[PDB]
């Protein structure tokens, strides 16, 4: 049953993600505008050329897949939450509703944080560091810039879900707040690994690790037992 439940809830979540991805595909040219907007306004001297051969569809498929996941985030959050509580951990179903709503708005606040705080900051640390206008002119590849935005935006959505899945595991006594306090020296490496994968330089790898450790230290404080 628990074996089969996942092998059906997965297919429902995967079915939702593709419906969401297809929607994202249709209005992708407009989503490409929202993404281009942060650079276009801050450093207009920086040209977004397509250094790539004939790959504006790869940029499309990346856009249709990442944005298709932010559309499906409410369905995916539900399939997680229903497979765990009241299913295994909690007991009340009107503790589940404020949990789903709370976790739906934590993925949205995560994406807004990346797009409106991490990213503009990540651009000043990259090309806004004084007179670096010479090494940044038709030097920007759109496939580079778009991807970094999509990585940063999706990672922060997910990174924000940590203090709820954690508070709920700590409450269900699956983990203790001291067990997170012991994993600190490993999450510092986790955060810098994630920061190495998604960020282009050290300045941005660090810029990313900071809110991640901060989200980890929010989970320990939600060690109210
Ligand atoms: C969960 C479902 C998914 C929801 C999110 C998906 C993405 C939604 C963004 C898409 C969308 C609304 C779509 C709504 C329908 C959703 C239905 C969902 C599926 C249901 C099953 C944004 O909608 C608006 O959003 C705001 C921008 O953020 C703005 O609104 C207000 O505006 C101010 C006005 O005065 C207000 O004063 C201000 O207050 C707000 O700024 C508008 O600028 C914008 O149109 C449409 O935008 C774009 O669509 C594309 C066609 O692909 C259009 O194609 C191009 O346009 C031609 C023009 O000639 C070009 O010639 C041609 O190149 C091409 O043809 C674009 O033109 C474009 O307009």
């Amino acid at each position: 049953e628990h074996l089969r439940e996942l092998r059906y809830r997965l297919i429902i979540s995967i079915i939702a993600f593709l419906i969401g991805s297809g929607i994202a595909f249709y209005f992708a040219k407009y989503v490409f505008e929202i993404l281009k907007e942060p650079i276009l306004k801050s450093y207009p001297e920086v040209e977004l050329i397509t250094l790539s051969p004939t790959e504006p569809l790869f940029i499309l498929i990346k856009i249709s897949l990442a944005v298709g996941f932010i559309i499906a985030s409410p369905v995916i959050l539900y399939q997680f939450w229903r497979f765990i509580e009241p299913a295994l951990y909690s007991h009340e179903k009107r503790a589940f509703i404020p949990l789903l709503l709370g976790s739906i708005l934590l993925f949205m606040l995560g994406a807004l944080f990346a797009y409106f705080i991490v990213l503009p900051l990540a651009l000043k640390f990259l090309l806004g560091l004084g007179f670096t206008q010479l090494l940044a002119t038709p030097y920007l590849s759109v496939d580079m810039y778009i991807s970094f935005v999509l990585k940063l935006v999706v990672a922060f959505g997910i990174a924000f879900e940590m203090p709820i899945v954690l508070y709920v595991l700590q409450k269900a006594g699956v983990i203790t707040p001291e067990q997170l306090a012991s994993f600190r020296k490993y999450f510092i490496v986790i955060a810098f690994v994630i920061g190495a994968i998604i960020a282009p330089d050290v300045s941005t790898q660090v810029l990313m690790a900071i809110p991640l450790l901060l989200l980890y230290e929010i989970s320990i404080f939600l060690g109210k037992l």
